[PDB]
C-alpha cells in the first residue's frame, strides 16, 4: 500500500490558518476535491486551551465524504466525547493526555481503531522527551511511553519532531524509524515536509510500519500540488 497523505487544515478563531485566514470549510472541501484520502483537521485554540471550534469542526466533517481524523485538545471525557460526536473516523488524542496515563488506556481499550495518540517530540540533551504542542510542561520519555502504549493495545501513533513542525525543514527520518522499528502500530508522521522529496523519503518506511504523512505548509506554499504528491508516493 502507498503512503498516505492527509492535508491539514488547522483553526483559530473560526477561520482556517495558512498570516493569512479563510474558510476552513472550502479549504477541506478543496483538499477532498484534489483527491485527499484523509483530512487532519486541529482545533488550535482547543489545543492550547485558549479557546473552542467544535460546531464549526462538527459541520467540516459532516460536510465532507472523505475520512477525518479530528485533532486538538484532546484530552478527557468531554473533549473526547465532542470529538467522536462529530462522526470523524479518527481522533488524535494528544501528548497532553498522557497526565493521566489511565485515562488513556480506558479510551484505547473503548474506543480501538477510533483513537490514534499524538507523540510530540523533544530532543532535549540527546533525549527523546514528550512535549506536546500547546502544552504548557514535559510529557514523559518517549519511548518509555511508547512502550507502555504499545503493551495498552494502542492502534496507531501520530508522531511528531515539535522543531520540524511548520519549519519546511525536511522530516525527522531518525525519530520515524525509530519509533515504527519499536511497533507494529501504524505511525503516521506530521511536521516538516518542505517537498515531493521528503514524502519519497517518508514512503520509504512504509515497510517498517509508517503508513501516512500529515502535510500543511508545504501545500499552502505551492511547494507542490496534492495530485503530484498522490502521484509521487505510488
Ligand atoms: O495537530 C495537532 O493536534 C496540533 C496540536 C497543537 C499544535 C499544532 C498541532 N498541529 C498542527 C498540524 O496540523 C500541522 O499543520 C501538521 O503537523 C503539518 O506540519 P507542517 O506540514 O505544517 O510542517
Ligand atoms: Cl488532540
Ligand atoms: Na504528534
Ligand atoms: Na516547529
Ligand atoms: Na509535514
Amino acid at each position: 500500500m502507498p503512503l498516505i497523505l492527509l492535508p491539514a487544515v488547522d483553526v483559530v478563531e473560526g477561520r482556517a490558518v495558512r498570516t493569512e485566514y479563510g474558510s476552513a470549510v472550502d479549504a477541506a472541501l478543496g483538499w477532498q476535491r484534489d483527491g485527499a484520502e484523509w483530512i487532519h483537521l486541529v482545533d488550535l485554540d482547543a489545543a492550547f486551551g485558549r479557546g473552542s471550534n467544535h460546531e464549526l469542526l462538527a459541520e467540516v466533517v459532516g460536510k465532507l465524504d472523505v475520512q477525518v481524523e479530528l485533532s486538538g485538545g484532546i484530552r478527557d471525557d468531554e473533549s473526547l466525547a465532542a470529538a467522536l460526536a462529530t462522526g470523524c473516523a479518527r481522533v488524535n488524542v494528544g501528548t497532553a493526555a498522557l497526565e493521566n496515563p489511565q485515562w488513556c488506556a480506558r479510551v484505547i481499550g473503548e474506543h480501538g481503531d477510533q483513537v490514534a495518540v499524538g507523540l510530540d517530540v523533544q530532543i532535549i540533551d540527546g533525549e527523546h522527551r514528550l512535549r506536546g504542542r500547546g502544552w504548557e510542561t514535559d510529557g514523559g520519555d518517549l519511548w518509555d511511553v511508547l512502550e507502555r502504549l504499545d503493551s495498552e493495545g494502542c492502534s496507531r501513533f501520530v508522531v511528531t519532531d515539535i522543531t520540524k513542525d511548520g519549519t519546511l525543514g525536511g522530516p525527522n527520518l531518525d525519530l520515524l524509524a525509530g519509533v515504527a522499528d519499536r511497533t507494529d502500530a501504524p505511525v503516521i508522521a506530521s511536521g516538516g515536509v518542505s517537498s515531493l522529496d521528503d514524502l519519497r523519503a517518508i514512503a520509504t518506511l512504509t515497510h517498517r510500519g509508517v503508513e501516512g504523512a500529515i502535510v500543511g505548509k508545504a501545500l499552502y506554499a505551492r511547494r507542490f500540488t496534492l495530485p503530484q504528491a498522490l502521484a509521487a508516493v505510488r
